């Protein structure tokens, strides 16, 4: 019964396991980091820049998709102000583009206006995509635009992937409470452990043919490998990107020392009724996107070469993990 | 054998726990946040504030009741000073108020007074609950007063739950060693972990349908939802409140920095024969009773809009956790 | 096979278990802390200071005594010095006392002195007593002086308790690791973590109806009552008594602050070819070895209290743990 | 299915396990360090320092092999120049050296200058060697120089043992992110934890025959015993060497502390593409080698003195540990 079974799971984060190597012929320099999230929509790298004000604006964008990444405009800006940032982009090299859609009343006008700027994917992005508003969302976005690329979350489980998909959502983004910034967990008490997340949510994904987004939680380089190693196709950064140049905010100094200011979108700061579920924090300045973006995909190369994976696919599919104490 | 099974027990406090996302149709500002103590007593919020001298005084029980909770008031101090600040509660538009009783021969002119004075709950407060004088006590009180909602404690065993309700009690506290000033884990080596000692109480209490307070060791908003979906009817606290303006200490600074006094009611200066299980140190000013709950609340709301629960009762029956690593 | 069990055994420390409260009709203050060692020695307290040169000489073994319990006259000092402490002791009233021995040519002239001095119990202290030096010396001095009580150690497995049990010796002292100045874990990688050493002795033990020591790792008065209903007769400390007045060193000032010496039997200081197995180090001045004892004893009848504990007997045939996390 | 198997493996490493103490009729004075690496190369202690630019040279070669060890010169540096230290080495009474080398296609010209210079064991050491271009190097290396003894590594896993000992290798390195400079784990997310990999690779060289040398992660004289009777022959020191005077680096001075530099060869200055797999840091000068092997080998002696293991073999077949918590 419910009762019964309250305490029966465990679950796994990133520091919880590590990949075993494996018999290797191909090189870091070799290996494909590619992949394929929709018919339509096909990523050098497998990195995607957060839906956050204090992430990806139009700069952030431009320079993920020149690295053949994807950045996510946020939406806590005017629908036309948003429509304007995604033309940026597209008029940069015609450069892959996505956007932040919500729930709320003033979507249908949002939605438009963004596939009208050129938007190549859209995010239904909330803190609790399991929700009636969000299937119905999906079903109404799905139906109005059936050629464009769309996301919904977030998750954690294998029903509500399962949910999601069946609505009609392309791609499914799986990440409950691991964030950097985050204090759901310590706010509202929920959230599932992020490798036991991925790993459940691609489980189902697997038996639908379709994508999933790795989201949040990542420290370092090992943690997007492990994340996509656990079953996600890509992964969803905001802290690692946070401190570049690229990011909206702006450099400022403290005691010689240069920062970038980097807050929850649940925070009082971003929100400006619903108590906070970020803090606000400043984090240190690495310079251009160009440079961590590099930093991270040889770790990614490193880990693939060490695994013998050749692919994304291979790595997701075959490769093997150890469990370990702290 | 009892030698055999010595060490067959494991046990999860809230740090070991995450409730985990659920399919809902409801929004955190929409959820039932009240709860039926007893057929007199029904709280609008979960939350009692605890009967500890640097806690709970009329101020505190006015404020608690004001926003739908509930106040102990502490028993260190002369039996018509507890009754009057019961009374001092009463004429405050008719709030109710709980007040704290022992085992002491001097109880029945206690009890007499509080009843008198207009008290709705009289609180057998001790250390250790599962014991003779407890059980007595609990047939005394209830036959004396059997129009007056009855909780005692404090335990963290299905058998001794099952006893105080069976000796009368209408309510049973249930915490063992979790409180934050507390030194009974070091100094006595005993204790529950209270997420394992909420659920094996609540567990025994379905069975007699009656009601626990999940009382020691809540940190912050996400460990209340946690205590209550493990199946406690109610929170007690003491660190979260002792700080507030309405707890009994006077402000005081300290480096440019204002403080409140907090202790244990089994520290030194509180106990002014038995060695200290409690310590005194000083506590954030945290402003109004007001902002404090509405924080709080606001969390619980938050967590019962992810785990699809529309009230407590459902959150206590139906949501589910996951086990987790450091 | 040896091979494949080589990580089949899982131990548990002081810091891993709690006692879980049970059924009491007993008050701390009328609890029994007494406990029969041997036919010939009864303890009114379950606690014996260590042998070592910064913890027990006369001072502290009379100071023991007057408590209800035991102190151990380190052997690091000339043979007719040794016999001299323990002649203070008996000349202070015809208390209890304890000297070590060692397994070394001079012993046979040490025990004879030592029992000529009117010594209680005769201790055959080492570092791994599981050894053919240590069995032979058991055999020898219980055949040489069968009126005398014999402590034989250090153990933390049935086998080598078996051993020593029928070899002749009264008591067993259990501890391989565990102490605070110790560096036998980090330095020689062997050990068993206090509670499962504590456990697996105990069982053995019981078969031949004899005590055991629980030797080092006690932080708090809390590990003592833990060490004792884990299988222990009695318990042996180091560090909680080295800061005490009592203990051989001096009391000395450091940054307006009282401080005394407290070193491991290993440490090149008490050593003065072996590589060090101990630290030497400061330790805060607690004053007089009476209020540490009555402190200690009264966390000790706290939780005997929890437990519903009459006596020692029933704590360590009786008392149930349970295991937890960090 | 691979899908279903990716979380099945749990790993250990120095830090979960003790050797348990057992039966012992030997003091630790009287124990055979020595080991058998290959019919051609016995050593007198089993230490070998790391083939990295901050350890060996051949001042460390030098000391190692005078304290019954051996020294691993590294391949960072020309090819003549590698051929110089070992002629000095063998120059200095014939004592035994090894050296690395690589797979690169200026291999067959570096194995033979160090061939032609005396070298006794060849080290193809690389980052992971359960690959192609290490195991034809491997049966290459083995098939122009029967008569020298071939050492290929690094690898975590039994089929890599395997894979590596069919090609020809007389002995096999473990080690695969453990290091203290180490930053493999962190940025590639491949590792497996020391005591497993140990164990694991030791099962298969049982088959073989042939030994296993336990590379990295050591930081205590505890972790060389726990390394050695996980299954290890010998064990490889990088940062435990570092700091002593006969290290490649020069002593420089710190705020009137003396220090010496320790770097990962995969550090950005060690490297001076592949992105940085390991830290450059200070370490503590520890004065002499002699001084460190000493106390270092004098804690493996009271370890095998409490297991009552004589000689290494009996230390690697019958020791046993107990697993522990944090
Ligand atoms: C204040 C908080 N803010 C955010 C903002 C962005 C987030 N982005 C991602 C995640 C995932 O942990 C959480 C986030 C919380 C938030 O929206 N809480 C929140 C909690 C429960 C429910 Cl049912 C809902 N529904 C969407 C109404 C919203
Ligand atoms: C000194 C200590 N003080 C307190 C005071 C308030 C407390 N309130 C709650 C809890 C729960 O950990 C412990 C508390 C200990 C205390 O009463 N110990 C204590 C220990 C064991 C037993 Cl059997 C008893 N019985 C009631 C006689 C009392
Ligand atoms: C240097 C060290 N010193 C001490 C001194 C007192 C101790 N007292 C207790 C314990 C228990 O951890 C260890 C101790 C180590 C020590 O004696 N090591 C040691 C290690 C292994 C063996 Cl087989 C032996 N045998 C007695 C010859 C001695
Ligand atoms: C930059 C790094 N540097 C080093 C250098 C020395 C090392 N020595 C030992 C270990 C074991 O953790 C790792 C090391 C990494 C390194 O070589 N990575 C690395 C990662 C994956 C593969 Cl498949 C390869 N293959 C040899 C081409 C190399
Ligand atoms: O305030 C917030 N609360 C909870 N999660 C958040 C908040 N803002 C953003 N997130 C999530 O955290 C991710 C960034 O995770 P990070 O890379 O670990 O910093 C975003 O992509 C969101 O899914
Ligand atoms: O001195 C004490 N020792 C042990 N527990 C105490 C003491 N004083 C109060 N408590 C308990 O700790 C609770 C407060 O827990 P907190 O909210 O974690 O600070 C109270 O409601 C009591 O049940
Ligand atoms: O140098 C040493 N190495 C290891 N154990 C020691 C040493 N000296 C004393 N001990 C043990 O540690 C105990 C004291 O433990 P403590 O009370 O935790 O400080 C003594 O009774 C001895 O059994
Ligand atoms: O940069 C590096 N990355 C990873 N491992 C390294 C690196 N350099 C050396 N190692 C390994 O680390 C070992 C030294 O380990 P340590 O004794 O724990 O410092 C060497 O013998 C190598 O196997």
């Amino acid at each position: 019964g419910s009762w019964e079974s309250k305490f029966a799971k465990e679950s796994l984060t990133f520091d919880d396991v590590l990949l075993i190597p494996a018999q290797s012929d191909i090189l870091p320099k070799d290996v494909d980091l590619s992949v394929q999230l929709s018919d339509k929509v096909k990523l050098n790298i497998p990195v995607i820049s957060a839906g956050m004000d204090t992430v990806t604006e139009s700069k952030m964008a431009i320079a993920m998709a020149r690295q053949g990444g994807l950045g996510v405009i946020h939406k806590n800006m005017g629908v036309e102000e948003q429509a304007d940032e995604v033309q940026k982009v597209k008029r940069s090299g015609g450069l892959l583009v996505a956007a932040a859609i919500g729930i709320s009343k003033d979507t249908d006008i949002r939605a438009q206006k963004l596939v009208e700027a050129g938007v190549d994917v859209l995010v239904i992005d909330t803190a609790h995509g399991h929700s009636k508003g969000v299937i119905d969302q999906v079903k109404h976005i799905k139906k109005t635009y059936p050629e464009i690329t769309l996301v919904a979350g977030n998750v954690a489980t294998a029903e509500a992937t399962k949910d999601l998909f069946e609505a009609g959502a392309d791609i499914v983004k799986v990440g409950i409470g691991p964030g950097s910034i985050c204090t759901t967990r310590v706010v509202a008490g929920v959230g599932v452990p992020q490798i036991t997340a991925i790993y459940d949510c691609a489980t189902e994904a697997r038996k639908h043919g379709k994508a999933i987004i790795a989201d949040g939680g990542i420290k370092f380089s090992g943690d997007i490998i492990k994340a996509l190693a656990a079953g996600g196709h890509a992964v969803m950064l905001g802290s690692l990107l946070a401190g570049t140049e690229e990011s909206p905010g702006a450099t400022e100094i403290f005691q010689g020392r240069q920062y970038k200011v980097y807050r929850g979108m649940g925070s009082l700061g971003a929100m400006e009724k619903f108590v906070p579920e970020g803090i606000e924090g400043r984090t240190a300045y690495k310079g251009a996107l160009q440079d961590t973006i590099y930093q991270l995909m040889g770790g990614v190369r490193a880990g693939m070469g060490y695994t013998g994976s050749h692919d994304l696919r291979e790595l997701r599919e075959e490769a093997q993990f150890t469990r370990m104490g702290p």
